[PDB]
DNA sequence: CCTAAGCGGCAATCC
DNA sequence: GGGATTGCCGCTTAG
């Protein structure tokens, strides 16, 4: 829905600012949570019906180590604009403002990231994602930096 | 009245 | 019983 795509030239001119605040996000292999929300319990209801978890629904669980340290968007909504040119709204939520998510469907930000993996051929559909899934796509961590706007970040996932 | 999932927080764990 | 952290689950609210 709400995604823009970005031509490469106006991302070149992005990235190549500094920033003045910069995180490492761990690109975690949990298995019932982060990029794996897919092989956790689905939503269930009152009645015990229950609801299968999308295969693109992801998290990112940041640690307090980072959201405590100086600039992290705690509790804020903000534009991200991915390396590959990709913009869209994400949104830091629960306890910490530790779950870093896309905002108004959590399937976006996992289109992303997934959707690369998928691309790169390290992943397939309804496949946990695993040390060797990263190793294999050559990277394990996600670049958040700011820039010169408040509420835009730079997302990176770049493989190999 | 609903249903569905966005996102807020429960609870398992380790001190 | 308490706090501290965060996987993980499902409450609550907007549609």
């Amino acid at each position: 829905l709400g995604v823009q795509k970005i031509a490469p030239e106006q991302i070149r001119q992005l990235f190549a600012q500094t920033s003045e605040y910069h995180f490492s996000i761990p690109a975690k292999t949990e298995e019932k949570s982060n990029l794996n929300v897919f092989f956790g319990e689905g939503r269930r209801d009152k009645r015990g019906f229950v609801k299968p978890r999308p295969w693109y629904e992801v998290e990112l669980i940041v640690s307090k180590d980072i959201t405590s340290q100086e600039g992290y968007p705690v509790l804020k909504s903000f534009t991200v604009i991915t390396d590959d040119g990709w913009q869209f709204q994400c949104k830091t939520s629960g306890d910490y403002s530790k779950n870093f998510r896309s905002e108004n469907d959590l399937k976006t930000l996992g289109k992303w990231i997934k959707g690369r993996l998928e691309s790169h051929g390290c992943l397939q559909n309804n496949e946990k994602i695993t040390h060797e899934t990263l190793r294999e796509y050559g990277n394990d961590h996600f670049e958040l930096r700011s820039t010169d706007n408040p509420d835009v970040w730079l997302l990176s996932f770049k493989g190999k």
